[PDB]
């Protein structure tokens, strides 16, 4: 079977319609051919025979001077802009303006979007981790910093290319007056006003680049943080346990001398009590002595 | 209720009123309109039908030949600054280098009181972290270091930006004659008095820029000497708790052997004491040189 | 021996035909020297007397107007690329837009392998790694994630000097022009069909190394959520090894009492059992309740 | 009191002159205005009414076509440099040359030193911590490394603006141009010479900045390697308190074994020393096979 | 004594000769000036007077229409190129072309030569060092490690000033013309050529940066995996020895449960061996009971 296109098209003046069309018959259609219409690159704007083509991650469209057309868009929850908001915003500036300013304006609120989900999660992720309350940290919310860092990395490279594509297009001028397809079609100042669009959402996008580079920086701070509250405690609990074992080795070796002491056999000091009193006693207090002064040697240290 | 501007209006001769205006209003007494006077971008500068707009943080203000207006002013502590010092500065150069000097050195005198504010509160808290004098370190100074390296990032990502719109200016000679409204309006070199201007504020962003690059090179320094010694700590510890891990075991092996000597049994050997003296004497000494031993073998690691 | 060159040789039609000939006659044959197929640089497009000469990491080649060789294919696996789908692309543009087309395509396909083989197994690792689950971690999977992480580095430069070239070329169009060698032996537009092709190249290298960026950039990030887990679990078992030596601890202590107290000697309390119940049943108790109180001191921490 | 300027006037003979004046007479005698005279930048270097204004880091110059004036030099320790040295360099080119070559001769003399006094510091520094005859080091030499650190980071600092402010002189000609001051007064190229001077000094300052920053990676360098020295003894030292907690476990045990039966009560086992010295070896030798084994079950981990 | 120079001169013809001459006659026999032999630049290649300087880090040449001169080649080994392949190399295009191919012929193989003999050194070392199967590691192949990451890096900033000067020199024409001294001094093309030359030289050193930049990285990722596997053997033989911990605290428990029940007193229960049985039993299999569900709670963990 041929391969389709499933389109919705846009008119001048809001009128919706959605069928499928052979690509040759769109490609004939239009002025184009299958070289264009191929859709290889992730981010890009073009032109081609006063026609503008247009793609992001999933959103491909072709603007040309009387209609616009929407392509691929089953399976991506796109009705409800489609059917309720565009309409309302096609309907003096001339058609191309108002649909790459539509374009422009969903993925930059989508790119948005993203960044406000995951800006609150992160935050409160770091909050619990760095709480130096804990002696240790969780795992499972360790994996979902690990995941919206990923995410977050994805939501940088886009921008990062919306960003590319639209300064490379404003730094010439002839690609300006390309994007003018009604004026060339059929012969205030276009340039101007394009500019200012794509300006203002080079501006917009430069905004959530920034964003995004200061959630990273801080989530590398945070795991600096943490690991040094972690060797902290290690060291807390390692005098802890050096300070136990100093009393631990004092207590055994004065039971090795009482047990020596205390042998089943004839050490002809059975008939006598004082001693045994004296050796208990100097036992105890000697352990006692033994145990601050070997405290003192490590505050020392 | 239709939306409106707080708006604070300052002339020529440094006389300030104030009030509230409707947009539209705003619009139709300017030659702007609502695509302009809209404040998407965080720092812009900008020129439209011979008037200014210019956009910080949360600073909001319009240029004209013949005034100034200072937008959005209330619940943000700008009354000093715009009742205080602003009239004694606009009071034979025009009104609009008056107006961009004032603008910008306000801006940048904010920026320097925020670095001021934050270098001694890093510096202390890192002077504290890094004394060797402790096997551990506090947490709610390292939680004051995190709080104030995030306020750093901010501060460093302002004056990026301040510094970017400037040389985006600077750069370019059309956007400079723009920036001179009033012979515009009403046709010594005015391009080299703004372009002395924009070059000092963009210097001094440049110093201020690399002083918070410097600090942020020193808390990283820090941080890596902070995990050196606690290292070093723990090494000093374990060491410790090693030396004394011996002798209990020496103490332990040669008081099994007086254990064992000494059960509640027949051995043949309780009728004599010179064998027990004999027993408690070399397992004491033989105590002391296996513990000495492996020191030694500790020694030759 | 002289040496030679195994060369393969496409005609425009399609044929094939495949033989060795020296270095000497195929500089005479062609207008070249023997400065130009030196082949020394790892990636390079250059033109020289209406020839151009083509090098990637292993693949070299000469693109004529009515020719294309394909030199030292032998020992590289190239046979089904080259005698079974070569001739179909090659069978009403120039021989040179097909050939330079082939041979981009190529290079792109084999990356786009290298990094979809890659991605997986390196997915795959960090998963079973980042699995907080154990306290330890195995060491062929390092070692393996070590190779693969040295592949993508070495995959990144190819695909950097792949845009550098491409991007030189496309800046200039002197090289464009050099490139329509056709047209200068035997004098629509040429220019733009080449800088469309090299243009979509470069974006196809351009999506790869953004995606060799995220996938070491997340290599990176798991790497530091495997060091916090192994600390945090070592943390865990230094507590529970401590509460079990503060108990150990009073054992020994009460331990010593009672041997003490049990010496093979006089102490004029061996005619009363109620002492010896009650030392053993308060020996046990402070038992608990040091520990306990121990227990309580460590977690005031 | 009126500000004043502390100047030292040298001639083109080079005769010396010292004195105090105020800055409005300074203003008059010039053709400047206090505009220019107000030294904001840590490094500047201007021209403004055929006079050359000069700011280092302290250092303060205005060259004019028949004079040189240093201001604010008290408290500076430049005495040496200004009575003993300065007047032989000064003593057939223009005046500006040999002015401009003594000030930036004298920066890039202060900046080698610094750099030559701080290399064998860190190097000695580096050298004494990295030994791994240590398991521990010094945090003195480790503070003296930080404060070190701090001032290469700094000098690197100085360097890069040095270099930036004679780049973005040399790239233009109009700049060049006008430091002639001489010639434009009172109407052999001189823009060469001042090029060849400008660009010798570029090139010194691009080999200090070299230098700093592979000395600041070689202590990047050295801080990991002193980080895995410190693992490593770690490891080795818990090695041997594991081996060592083996034998003591084994011992504890067998004098469980021993202290049951040897109760002080009757076992019907009292009549026999057979038994009891049966037992005894027993235990030995059991607690030297279960030592071994364990240490072979360590080893096979 | 007046300084001078130890020259070895070449003619077109290749032949040599050896002397030693006064810096002013040396200046006198040609056009220069003190100014220009000085080499005070590391890398420096400039023309003055139809003479061509050229510096390395310690190659001094001098290059005239007629002849070229190797300044300082005392105690370097220099010999052996100098007098054995130079010669073969400098006997239709002019001389100059020659004599810089010669030496940038020269350095190329020198850092080609560095990076052959650095490579196999620390590829040995990290695969000794990321052995898993050792729970520690060797530090004089640390220090060597080191040592080798400093030499690298000294090479990656001799080939990066390289790389700036060829490309420096590439960018502009004039100084390609200027490089063509003999067709100026007695008035194809020459420009196309130099620039070849520049090229390939230029496309050199790149590779070997690249090459030099994956071994700096792989060399981190080896840093990274050590850590790795240092935890993780710290962690398992922690485990091991808190799972013997247990097995001490118990078998202490009990052993006091004994003594206690064992004193040298009266406690009505020396008449019965059964309960002496009994405790024994009891006793021995609780401490097995205590320390597997012991080890099972820390499985839980
Ligand atoms: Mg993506
Ligand atoms: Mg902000
Ligand atoms: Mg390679
Ligand atoms: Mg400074
Ligand atoms: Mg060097
Ligand atoms: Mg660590
Ligand atoms: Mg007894």
């Amino acid at each position: 079977v041929a391969p389709v296109f499933t389109v919705t098209k846009f008119d001048k003046q809001g009128n919706v319609t959605s069928f499928e069309r052979k690509k040759t018959e769109l490609y004939q259609e239009l002025g184009l051919q299958a070289r264009d219409l191929r859709f290889q690159h992730v981010m890009s704007i073009t032109v081609r025979n006063n026609r503008i083509i247009m793609r992001m991650e999933y959103l491909k469209a072709v603007i040309t001077p009387e209609c616009l057309l929407i392509l691929d868009y089953r399976n991506l929850n796109l009705e409800q802009w489609l059917f309720r908001e565009l309409p309302s915003q096609l309907s003096p500036l001339p058609f191309e303006f108002r649909a790459i300013e539509a374009l422009l304006q969903y993925w930059i609120n989508t790119l948005q979007g993203k960044l406000s989900i995951l800006q609150p999660l992160i935050l409160e992720t770091l909050d619990a981790l760095v709480d130096p309350k804990h002696s240790s940290v969780d795992r499972s919310k360790l994996h979902i910093l690990l995941q919206n860092g990923k995410s977050l990395s994805e939501l940088e490279t886009d921008i990062k290319i919306f960003k590319e594509s639209i300064l490379e297009i404003l730094d010439e001028e002839e690609l300006l007056e390309e994007l003018c397809v009604s004026k060339w079609s059929d012969p205030i100042d276009h340039a101007e006003e394009m500019e200012l669009l794509l300006e203002n959402y080079y501006r917009l996008a430069d905004d959530l680049s920034n964003a995004a580079r200061e959630l990273r920086v801080l989530i590398d701070d945070s795991q600096s943080i943490i690991f040094i509250n972690l060797d902290s405690h290690r060291n807390v609990m390692m005098r802890l346990n050096l300070q136990l074992t100093m009393g631990t080795f004092s207590l055994s070796l004065f039971g090795l001398m009482g047990v020596a002491f205390g042998m089943n056999l004839e050490s002809s000091l059975e008939e006598d009590h004082r001693i045994f009193w004296l050796i208990t006693g100097i036992m105890f207090m000697g352990s006692g002595l033994i145990w601050r002064r070997l405290l003192s040697f490590l505050g020392r240290q």
